[PDB]
């Protein structure tokens, strides 16, 4: 499936659209959090329009309708038509905005779920673990909470592998410099985590979320992955779409045990 | 040996069958703690049930029964025939699930023996080195007692490499973060342990285990490696079990030095 | 295409899987009271487990898992042997049991639908139109509460044609005679209702429903029609299982009048 | 495009004139702070004078005069004819120091931008956010104004990943050792900033940058990359030219945060 022929009309051939997509791919790659612990369902295609999910509960299946997550940018015709002019590989800038917007859409959509799609976030799930973490500003009290947390899935046989996500704030608490002692609790902390701890914008505030990262546990269904449409021309300019449809998996929500400021 | 010709009536291929074991074998795979530093007696194969094993004492000779460790799981005709209509790879979620728990049970055997079939495990081994440890609570005491305990592997003609695996609690407490000093101990513990320091799950409360990893100490016994069998149509479903057939050989025990809380 | 390379372990052969395939059909046709009046919207495929609807309200578009209905029957082998043996044909009655069965419980699902994957039916969708009918048994009532009941789906611009489902008991009441015109009410009723008057046990007591027939309006929406699969043989016996996957989509609520009893 | 026969009467060969790019290259490479965590927008070729940008505040065009950037140096008659006798590799010792004051003037136009030409740096953008440090000197200091500067481009839905670059005086005082504790400030500082943090002599006095890597945000308008020129004969000597002719555009001013002394 060339998409040279796909849209006829596009000013952009096969070379100048496969740079459109690497733009919008990497772009994407450096801004999903969710997909560096999250495994996906492979391209489950155009013909699946709603993926399953089965819910272990320590064996309840609901339906999940995929959605569409997509933003839009227009590449002006006097900047294209240069470009073929003096045969240049054409500026890309507006699609990795566009591509890291989708990218934050889908962070948002993993952590917190699409209220109107009625799917489950991470930090929103039914059944989930939940702790409350205590002064993250003091020395030990981060590292305290996420072994009371680990304990907490511990007690749930999920052994891990986890995976930690933590707001910039909390983030920040982690790695900060403490007054009495010289201590990188990230240090800590990391040897019992180990497929990662990582930051995620979308998460406001003080909280967090302890995932074990086993497919069996949790995963991402991918009907289409990161693509580049053309929507025509418009106003002689060319606007595109930066679409994909992906709904997150929960199987078993008690392999998840978010960590929350108790205000 | 193909699968798909063993099984006639399976409704999986032979694509579908292989990844099938890639994912009860990757599954398998980051969950055995015992595989880490035991090595494997190759595939006996299927007319090898019992091992025979040569027990050193610082030479009796005794007969092991190989036990089967299964679980079972079961792949939905209604997911299948979907999945084939649709021409996707097939969700093996639940296979992972099966093979972490098989893997489980492996490390429960290893750790802690075969009641039933009177093998002997890393834990409770007859004429193993014992050592009681102090409150790890503390800075330098669990460091200490793994000195201590390599001390009486020591004098026992056993120079190492070695290797530590310690119940969660205990392997927190290695790892935690103390209040006057800043001493991560794992680093001044894994220069002595050079096979690696590894966490089990299976180890109860405070307990650990200190073992020789030469191949002459112990091995693992393998008749049969991680296997995904066919059970037939069961209600019109295809139920599957994973299965392996193994038994740990500990043919000096005195290369074995488990510490155990004093309650 | 034959069923016996399909369940090769199968004691049946090609005629006898399908005598008992017509056994199965026979007995759910004879049933089948919703299909009479609503549109076949498949055989959709093994590929669709779920079907969607968009919902005209007088547009929300709702995703409907497709349901699987069945019931199971045991062929036991000392049957089939001295059948085989006496050269008689097998004796499929439970086979038409169990097709019966599954026959009822898509009317069932149809008129008041499906609680457990909230499938909607014709009793029960939101968006209907609802007629308080009278006294039956008093002459000219039964035919005027249904002229009502056309003009409210007349007024919410559908003009037919209607297909009216009654209740077993208040179908026989429709065969009196008119107080005036000395002629049955059902002949009256049939040529304002040309798509048929049907009756299904399924309804209860004074109760009924007035559907506007036409895909556009409802239809229903069926991956795999009666089939019957044979399950593993078991203790020696052989079970088996009559299934259908079918889903009722309606497209416009507001086509669909319900006669309830106040 | 050979430049042997671009310049027929110059006395360096095929082989001679491609050492020469390669010690410009490889001298302008190890002092090119800028390209570390910019960009560049392809080689733009002879026929752009001048390049366009697109101001975003939070949608503003601007054209921008590509600059020329060049050294001299001179090769001796006397040398390069005793090369040649001998056959040996010619000297290019002056040629390095050449591409080092041609990288560091490329260093000062994108830190600081060009005056004459009207093309502001990256301390000097119209709509950047500013930052005003403590006092470095003391512990934990440094590390707080990073993340509130940090904690500014993050309230601009600017997530990262990010680039420090600060003066030699700053870069020296994060890696001071301080007398109470013994904390190495650039390892917590490294871990927020993971595009990298540079040091520029450019920046002078206690002063520095944040900035976000992406190409959305920034980039390098390269027009021509270090190339070497010959002027011709003067006085029987061989005089060259390393030139080099690219503009910073800054597309995004709001993605960068500097950090200045309050005197």
């Amino acid at each position: 499936m060339n998409k040279s022929q796909l849209y006829p009309d596009s000013p952009l051939t096969d070379q100048d659209f496969n740079q459109l997509d690497q733009t919008v791919i990497e772009a994407a790659r450096r801004q999903l959090v969710g997909r560096r612990f999250i495994e996906l369902y492979g391209p489950l295609g155009r013909g699946m329009q709603s993926v399953f999910n089965d819910i272990f509960m320590e064996s309840r299946r609901v339906n999940y309708t995929i959605p569409m997550l997509y933003k839009d940018f227009v590449l002006y015709w006097r900047d294209l038509e240069q470009s073929k002019a003096l045969d240049i590989p054409i500026d890309f800038s507006v699609a990795a905005n566009a591509a890291r917007d989708v990218a934050f859409l889908e962070d948002q959509m993993i952590f917190h779920g699409s209220k109107e799609f009625d799917i489950p976030g991470l930090m929103n799930v039914k059944g989930r673990l939940t702790h409350l973490i205590g002064n993250w500003y003091e020395s030990g009290n981060a590292f305290q909470d996420i072994v009371e947390a680990r304990n907490k899935l511990l007690e749930m046989n999920h052994n891990g592998p986890y995976a930690l996500v933590l707001s910039p704030e909390l983030y920040s608490l982690l790695h900060r410099v403490h007054k009495d002692t010289n201590v990188l609790e990230i240090e800590h902390v990391r040897e019992l985590i180990t497929a990662g701890v990582f930051q995620s914008p979308v998460l406001k505030g003080k909280s967090g979320v302890i995932v074990n990262t086993g497919r069996n546990n949790l995963d991402l269904a991918i009907s289409e992955d990161f693509e580049t449409a053309y929507l025509g021309e418009e106003g002689m300019n060319h606007p595109f779409r930066v679409y994909e449809t992906v709904v997150l998996r929960i199987k078993r929500p008690a392999a998840i045990c978010t960590l929350i400021d108790p205000e």
